[PDB]
């Protein structure tokens, strides 16, 4: 019925009508540790917290808040840590989550500077030469490659633990063509995003979940844990057609808040599904 909903929806014109009914029907679970005055500088927006029951915890006995969340499909069988994206601060806090939680992938959907606007900070190093280092967290990244594509970037990064001195490849899937507003007019670029992501088996149950991040404004990591939860199950049950995105989405929204954020988003994530799935299916 995907399509046949869409098409419904498209036609009355009723997405953000859909889109606030799943906001009013979301999860509302405390977030006692994200509001703490201590934390106050950890938030990019007040709006948008994590639930302390699905929160990550940094394993730093002085604050271990980070804003993420775990979000974890269990029909799927996926997880995937939702955070907020990366504030000057909150860099080798990031970090240090990667490390702990032991991702192998961070997917980026935005750019450092979109039309004039610092989307997140500058949380990895665009040279070879010039490497980081987290003095906080001890830790030092170091941009290893970097292979550019037309839609898509994906970079070798060297996550060290200067403490151990024990080195980690982590990969970085960054989607550099979404536009400044609005979803893409077509979710062919996203889905080979997604298709390459999980080819580099950084979505691996072998791995810590991975990493993906906001932006500021109106993020879209949610868009690809959906799109890439909605395909898993599609595929693993017996009859795909009985996939409700609005259910998954709702099922993800219990662990992280405000997941999709905005109607387009949901729509282009209708879209994206649809798509995917005849891939999906005419090819694999
Ligand atoms: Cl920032
Ligand atoms: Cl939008
Ligand atoms: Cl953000
Ligand atoms: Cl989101
Ligand atoms: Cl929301
Ligand atoms: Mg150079």
């Amino acid at each position: 019925e995907m399509e046949k909903e869409f098409e419904q929806i498209d036609k009355s014109g009723s997405w953000a009508a859909i889109y606030q009914d799943i906001r009013h029907e979301a999860s509302d679970f405390p977030c006692r540790v994200a509001k703490l005055p201590k934390n106050k500088n950890r938030n990019r927006y007040r709006d948008v917290s994590p639930f302390d029951h699905s929160r990550i915890k940094l394993h730093q006995e002085d604050n271990d808040y980070i804003n993420a969340s775990l979000i974890k499909m269990e029909e799927a069988q996926r997880s995937y840590i939702l955070t907020q994206g990366p504030l000057p601060n909150t860099c080798g806090h990031f970090w240090e989550m990667v490390w702990e939680q032991k991702s192998r992938g961070v997917v980026m959907l935005n750019r450092v500077m979109e039309k004039g606007s610092l989307k997140c900070a500058q949380y990895w190093p665009q040279k070879e030469e010039k490497e980081m280092i987290f003095e906080d967290t001890n830790l030092k990244l170091t941009l290893i490659s970097e292979d550019i594509k037309s839609y898509y970037t994906v970079r070798q990064l060297e996550l060290e633990n200067l403490t151990t001195q024990e080195t980690r490849e982590i990969l970085h899937f960054h989607y550099t063509t979404w536009p400044d507003f609005g979803v893409p007019e077509s979710p062919a670029s996203f889905l080979n995003f997604l298709f390459k992501v999980r080819e580099s088996g950084s979505l691996s149950p072998e791995h810590g979940p991975v990493v993906v991040h906001s932006s500021a404004g109106i993020g879209r990591s949610g868009t690809f844990c959906l799109a890439d939860t909605c395909l898993l199950l599609m595929d693993k049950r017996k009859d795909p057609s009985s996939v409700d995105i609005k259910k998954v989405l709702l099922e993800m929204r219990k662990f992280r808040m405000g997941l999709i954020q905005t109607a387009d988003q949901l729509r282009f994530s209708y879209l994206a599904v649809i798509e995917g799935a005849k891939f999906i299916m005419g090819d694999s």
